[PDB]
């Protein structure tokens, strides 16, 4: 049900954030891309 | 005219930000250092 990002050689699930991932292109080009939510750690810091 | 940062093996220009670069030293030591503007993605989030 949930999506995580792990190191390749050892299972260690982390919450998918903007500090784990980078942005390039859009979803109309990558084959097999999946919808999910990426957590932004700066948003609740701004809100609080 | 403009300055970008790209991976060395494939031309893919990106906006020079504090997440693409690291700070060390000052302008008076590096030979050939060039003036430019480094974008900070946190400033417009703080301002908005
Ligand atoms: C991922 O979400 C996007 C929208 O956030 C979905 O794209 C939509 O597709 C439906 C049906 O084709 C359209 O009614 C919407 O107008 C589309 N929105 C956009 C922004 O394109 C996409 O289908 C979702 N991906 C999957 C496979 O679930
Ligand atoms: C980069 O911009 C700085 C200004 O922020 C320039 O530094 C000035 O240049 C001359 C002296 O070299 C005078 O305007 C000031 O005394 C300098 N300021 C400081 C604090 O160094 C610098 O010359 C510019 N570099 C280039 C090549 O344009
Ligand atoms: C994987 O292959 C199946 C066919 O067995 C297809 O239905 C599915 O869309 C494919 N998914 C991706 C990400 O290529
Ligand atoms: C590069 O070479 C030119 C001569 O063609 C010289 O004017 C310039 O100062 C040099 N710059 C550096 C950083 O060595």
């Amino acid at each position: 049900t949930h999506w995580f990002v792990t190191q390749r050689n050892f299972y260690e699930p982390q919450i998918i954030t903007t500090d784990n991932t980078f942005v390039s292109g859009n979803c109309d080009v990558v084959i097999g891309i999946v919808n999910n939510t990426v957590y932004d750690p700066l948003q609740p810091e701004l809100d609080s």
